[PDB]
């Protein structure tokens, strides 16, 4: 059955992706909305990649999550977030530890840490960064009306990992599968 | 006298922000404009940090402050500024020994370089850079629409070094005092 | 004839800025457009510059020219470019080799690559980087609702590098000319 094994052979080459010697690695940051909307910025780069961005609104930002593909190095993720002194601030938090497997068929496809933002907030500005596991850095973003449309229009046709507000997983598993 | 043991020791911790591990330092770019407003951009960084910007205007950018916290190494300062071929132009200069001490009670809370610019000028572009004395950068921005309204508004809340066209210093003194 | 002399050294001055200890390098980015306008992003920086931006549109951006000054080494120009699962994708193409050298009296007075995009791109997003044969930048944009207006307001009076719809070369011949 090689069309069987060519099958696998690609679908495997494509999780490889995961191992390249490029050091390929994506951070997406979602940013929830108060009418319902989701902000999305994506940027990939090789090596490390992260974001710094700020969300203002009189529909404010209620949540943000923040997923990672599975080439990252979850220990070497770190995250600013501002508008309490400067002065007498924590720079950055190491927020690894938080971060949770997105997983389809067992197969890790990304890495989510989501976090609500406290009432008191009409905005946040954020930087996260993380290095992959062991310049050219393309931005892009965009905002869907509803976190269904996110999913049937960009989440869903791109094969990208993703959590709902149900905590269902999103995502492709290829490591040797068909 | 524990109570005000306790009230130095806070304080001198709040001045040791400047010797920290993590290496925070924060610059404060303020443009000037010709109907009296003043637009902030303020970084904060660890280890190094700078700012790009053009500020265009029928209100035009009049003159430039830039102010660094204390952590800054003011031999590390470096400013390159544009719109003089390009093909003969100096990339940068080190202006470092043109920034003064912002001092309150014998403490320095700050540097500040500044300078007008001439009548001829409708903008300028402006990257400045600095590095600690021995990515996650977090930048703001804000116009406000008289210096009165900065220092009131901005500076005094948040407890920032400035100085206003008075050449009045703004800032507090924390290293061991109550 | 010391006046000859004179002009001469410093012409041959003006060129020896390409070969500078302070390793400054400018890339430009000309972006060509359906309604004929042209957009150009310009970067200068020190070492290394490189330029990271989408071309968005009813107008759509049509071809893309990179120039960069004769200061880089070609062999280390990337490029990556986006809107083909990225999970698929080259992350950069190495297209130095691709770059041919703008000339004007037979001397080199940029490098030059050129390509158009296929009708199905409304947009482009675009990063390219190179380093200098052997922070501080500063970004410059405009449109010109013409590839002439370019040449006559910011090519000609800047004795900048082009090339343009017909392959006709712009710069000035310096080392070692009057
Ligand atoms: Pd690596
Ligand atoms: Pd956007
Ligand atoms: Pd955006
Ligand atoms: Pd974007
Ligand atoms: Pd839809
Ligand atoms: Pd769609
Ligand atoms: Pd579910
Ligand atoms: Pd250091
Ligand atoms: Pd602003
Ligand atoms: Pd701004
Ligand atoms: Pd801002
Ligand atoms: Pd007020
Ligand atoms: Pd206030
Ligand atoms: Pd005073
Ligand atoms: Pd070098
Ligand atoms: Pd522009
Ligand atoms: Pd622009
Ligand atoms: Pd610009
Ligand atoms: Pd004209
Ligand atoms: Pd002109
Ligand atoms: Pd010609």
């Amino acid at each position: 059955d090689f069309r069987g094994r060519e099958q696998r052979l690609f679908n495997s080459e494509q999780y490889n992706y995961n191992n390249s010697l490029n050091g390929e690695v994506s951070v997406w940051v979602y940013a929830y909305y108060s009418d319902g909307s989701v902000l999305v910025i994506n940027k990939n780069s090789q090596y490390k990649v992260g974001i710094s961005e700020t969300f203002k609104a009189n529909a404010k930002p209620r949540a943000i999550q923040i997923i990672f593909s599975p080439s990252v190095n979850v220990r070497t993720i770190k995250m600013a977030k501002g508008n309490e002194y400067l002065q007498r601030s924590h720079p950055w938090e190491a927020t690894g530890i938080k971060y949770r497997k997105i997983k389809r068929d067992g197969e890790i496809v990304g890495y989510s840490h989501y976090f609500e933002l406290p009432h008191e907030y009409n905005s946040i500005s954020l930087a996260v960064s993380g290095v992959h596991k062991n310049d050219l850095a393309l931005r892009f973003c965009n905002r869907y009306w509803a976190e269904l449309e996110l999913v049937n229009h960009y989440i869903s046709p791109n094969a990208y990992p993703y959590l709902d507000i149900n905590n269902h997983s999103y995502g492709v598993a290829l490591s040797n599968r068909q």
